[PDB]
């Protein structure tokens, strides 16, 4: 069939599928109707809103007709004079009635939706009552909802696992999860003795039946090697009974979040663990946010991995691209595209990679509610070269690890430059870097070979020249003040009032000020130099892109 | 026959005319080659420069487009139509047609205001595009407006008479650039009358020499002069009766009024400013050129009036060196229109945009109650080497209350230092002369940032850049913009305080009076929201 597909309603009476071809640069729609009662549209839209909409409609209106239609701010469809869509083939089978149509990517008509990497909202409809004309079609009667997928896949068949091939599943003991709001969860779980050293190739994520809701983000680690460490545990990962040691295993075998599926490894690399100088325990970290605050649901959830004996052509690592989290970083309310931007400088690539350069096949983005857009590139020497990943449409509810369609070959004295846009209209005050829920973060999750220790390149605002930006605009909102406050950075933010000239003066700050680099290591350790007060990368430059059947 | 006609090349070997419908929403150009050598090229570009232009070259006729180093390339896409190429007496026309806008977003885009059209002249025959070089090009601007308003001329009241202002038959001295000032008169006694209309005159082949003219009334409180302006045989007879400028056809007074000109308070001597621009020097030229004046006796119900939208002329306003584009913006505030307006309101039916060099987009919008209601006048295009009184295809009403709010996009590029605002040429003005009716006693309605505002950003910035924090002496320093380290948080930080801080305002009648009141300090004036902008709605051979 069609390589792709999803199903669109709840009630699957609606079912899209889709290929994609590159060398045409056009997709393959093919819509499945299996209960026709009425009429069903179908379409993609910004955000997956309803209003300024691309779409495609049918109506039973008659003894069943077809067109190409559009939707403005408020809601309201009207018919498509051009055509973007272009209706191919249409036939009556058994499991219903199936449409065949194709789009290219993008068309000269600057009001249709533009198809491009990252995520695609579709939206969806059935219209409950018979309605005529179009802009008759009303909020009522109309069951409208969105489904978030990636219309332009690498098109790439997934590998699947040799005889060799085993499982091990890393799970939270069966354990409660406290009646607190949020909750990030430290467990340890350790190989079986005697463990020779693999290469996990694939991973994915296991639930409880129950908590598919409750459980937002899973992470497994690896300590640093040097040691033996603590016996065995489940519970939360601030608290102080537990020890010392952890807090020291930053290096990651697995990522998971919402929306992301199995995952499965490029062939000529997978991920080591175990052998002889390499070492340890296994770190869970579970992500609990529960709004639901009832008596404790207990859980055991985790991630599966699928792991061969021994080596294929490299070993892959995983790099965190982004900003550290610290309330330094902040969005003010009420903006519509507010950019926070964070760098991998070429003195840390310089210093933490080979002569060779890595090559990135992966990529996972992640931010908190208020994400909307996310983007890494690659800079030379103030010139943009390639852009690593990108989404302008991405969604926090969606997040998924994507095989890159070109593999990003990444060199020593290269700068990566990760920038991620905020929408705060729905908070009434500042929105600043943190663990917490109203708070935000931007990341990038590279799998990359060969393996190398650099795990976190991460930036940050310096926070003297933050600290000068608070006495500057309180300074401006004149009458004397001599006062040194400190830190309470978070309180800090929450206590400036937001007008025109703060936000557009903290932007600037964000464009002129130094940074804070951290390029660590596996090990959580940091690479000797001194990261502070850098000066902050900047670009030259820019990269440019170029009737009613029946 | 076309309406509108314009010179290209100098040589007036090309002569452009042009037709434009706005319901069909395309302008029709006929081409005129008098001396046809090997090829003729003719577009259109942002600047007027020949790189990244939107062309069409030459029975063959084919569409182009310039790359960014100047190389000329067929176009697969065409956006110009060829209709009709017909060979008569006066040479070789070419009428062909194309939209305001296409789909295509690399095309040119045809909107209110200037645009700049290139031409070429090929000497060298070339069997290509891309074979066409510096060598055998002839290349040359012309600036124009090309969407005009749609403008029937009105009935004349029978009592209308016609006066024309004209050099006396003059020789154009051996200079690229000349003005040239001529005292005319009118009889005594004649009371006031209202001028309801002017349209040029220009002598036969002279043309492509002249520019621009104006027509202007002396101070009240005169001997005969014909000659340069900078000559130095005495006079400010600067005020403004009439102004043409290359392509306008005539300039039409609305119904309700005209222009006053007649017994006292007037003056009593004209003043005729005709400006040259003459490349390759022409020699031996004649010149009756001029302006012609239709007037009436019987006065019609208002009195028509100017008056001065934008920035007061002040250092404080400043432009960083190194912008693509920077914004200034300048102020009509709801208390100056509730205060000096009549209840009814004024109608204004033109403007002129006024900046100096570094002037580049010029906007002029209405604003009711915070919302941006209407565009009283746009030019992205705009240079300061064409400036014309421009008539607005709607009249645009403004009301007590509302506001007026007019800003300049200026670059930058060339210049190694703070530009500020200025009478002189190497600073800056915003300005919009607007005309309206009825007259009323505001004359300058125009604003500018409070200074004490300016000085907390020099002391800002300086105690910013330089290192520390939480220390209260305080020394005041340096406080003007020469001598400023711009980087991106400076110019950024200076663009919030223009963004943010209160206004002093000037409201103004006799330059020397402000109206009723405290103007110090005005609340900025701010938007909520912003208008929606239209939809671009979505190699030949000719037998002679
Ligand atoms: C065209 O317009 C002219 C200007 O209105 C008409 O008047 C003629 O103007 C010229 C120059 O102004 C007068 O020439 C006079 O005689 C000599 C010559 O001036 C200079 O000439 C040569 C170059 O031609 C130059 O190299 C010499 O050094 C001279 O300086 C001057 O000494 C006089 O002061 C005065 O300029 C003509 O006399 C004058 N014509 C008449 C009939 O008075 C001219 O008539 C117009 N022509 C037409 C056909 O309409
Ligand atoms: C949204 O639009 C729909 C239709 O445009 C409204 O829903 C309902 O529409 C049906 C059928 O058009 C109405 O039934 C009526 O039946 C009588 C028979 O006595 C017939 O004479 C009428 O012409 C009509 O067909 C039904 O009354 C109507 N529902 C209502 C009025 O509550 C819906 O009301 C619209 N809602 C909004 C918020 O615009
Ligand atoms: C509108 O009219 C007012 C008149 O009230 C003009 O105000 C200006 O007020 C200053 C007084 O501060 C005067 O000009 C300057 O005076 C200072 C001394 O204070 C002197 O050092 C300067 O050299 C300058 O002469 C004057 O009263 C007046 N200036 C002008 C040019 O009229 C205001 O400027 C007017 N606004 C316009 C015409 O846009
Ligand atoms: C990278 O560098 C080190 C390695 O862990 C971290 O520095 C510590 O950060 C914690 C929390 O901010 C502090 O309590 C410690 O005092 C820091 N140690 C030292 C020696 O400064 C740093 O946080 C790491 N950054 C990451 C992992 O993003
Ligand atoms: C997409 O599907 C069409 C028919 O459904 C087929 O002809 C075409 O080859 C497909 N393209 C692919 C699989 O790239
Ligand atoms: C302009 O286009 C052609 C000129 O030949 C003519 O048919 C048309 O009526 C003209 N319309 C206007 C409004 O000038
Ligand atoms: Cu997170």
């Amino acid at each position: 069939p069609l390589p792709y597909h999803i199903p669109l309603d709840p009630e699957g009476s609606l079912e899209l599928s889709w290929n994609v071809s590159y060398t045409q640069e056009a997709i393959h729609f093919q819509l499945l109707v299996r209960r026709l009662k009425a009429g069903v549209l179908f379409g993609m839209s910004d955000r997956g809103e309803l209003e300024n909409a691309d779409l495609v409609v049918l109506w039973t209106d008659g003894d069943a007709y077809f067109a190409d239609a559009w939707s403005d701010q408020k809601g309201q469809i009207h018919l498509d004079p051009q055509q973007d869509y272009q209706l191919l083939q249409v036939q009556r089978t058994p499991e219903g009635l199936t449409l065949l149509f194709k789009r290219p990517f993008g068309t000269c008509d600057p009001k249709d939706y533009l198809i491009e990497d990252g995520t695609v909202h579709l939206v969806y409809g059935i219209l409950e009552e018979p309605f005529r004309s179009l802009e008759a079609i009303n909020g009522s009667g109309l069951q409208m909802g969105l489904q978030r997928v990636q219309l332009l896949k690498p098109n790439i068949p997934e590998p699947e696992l040799p005889s060799d091939a085993c499982t091990m599943e890393v799970q939270a003991p069966n354990i409660q999860i406290p009646s607190q709001e949020t909750t990030y969860w430290c467990y340890i779980k350790e190989l079986p003795k005697g463990f020779s050293r693999h290469h996990i190739i694939k991973y994915e994520p296991i639930v409880t039946k129950g908590n598919e809701a409750l459980v937002h983000h899973m992470e497994v680690f690896q300590c640093a090697p040097e040691m033996d460490s603590v016996p065995h545990f489940s519970g939360p990962c601030d608290s102080k009974m537990k020890p010392d040691r952890l807090n020291y295993c930053r290096h990651v075998l697995a990522a998971w979040a919402l929306g992301a599926k199995a995952f499965y490894y490029p062939e000529e690399a997978g991920l080591a663990f175990g052998g002889p100088g390499s070492s340890r325990y296994l770190r869970l970290e579970v992500h609990y946010h529960n709004p639901l605050v009832i008596e404790g649901r207990n859980d055991s959830s985790g991630i599966r991995l699928y792991y061969t004996a021994k080596l294929r052509r490299f070993n892959a690592g995983i790099m965190e691209l982004g900003l550290v989290y610290t309330p330094v970083m902040a969005i003010p309310p009420r903006e519509t595209a507010f950019i926070l931007t964070g760098y991998c400088t070429d003195k840390c690539t310089q210093l933490a990679l080979p002569p060779s350069g890595i090559h990135i096949f992966a990529s996972q983005l992640h931010t908190h509610l208020t994400g909307r857009k996310v983007v890494t590139v690659l800079v030379r020497d103030g010139r943009e070269w390639e852009i690593v990943n990108q989404d302008n449409h991405y969604s926090p509810h969606f997040q998924e690890i994507r095989m890159l369609k070109k593999v990003v070959s990444v060199h020593p004295g290269d700068v990566l430059i990760t920038s991620c846009t905020y929408n705060t209209e729905d908070r009434e005050l500042a929105t600043v870097g943190g663990f917490g829920i109203l708070e935000e973060m931007c990341v990038n999750y590279v799998h990359y070979y060969p393996q190398t220790q650099l795990e976190l390149c991460k930036s940050a605002v310096d926070a003297g020249f933050l600290q000068k930006y608070f006495h500057l605009i309180n300074r401006f909102n004149n009458e004397d003040v001599c006062t040194c406050p400190q830190a309470s950075v978070s309180q800090q933010f929450t206590s400036v009032p937001w007008n025109s000239f703060n936000r557009d003066v903290l932007k600037a700050l964000y464009s002129f000020a130094p940074i804070s680099m951290h390029c660590n290591k596996s090990s959580a350790v940091r690479f000797q130099g001194e990261w502070n007060l850098q000066p902050l990368p900047k670009v030259i430059s820019t990269l440019e892109e170029p009737t009613v059947v029946s």
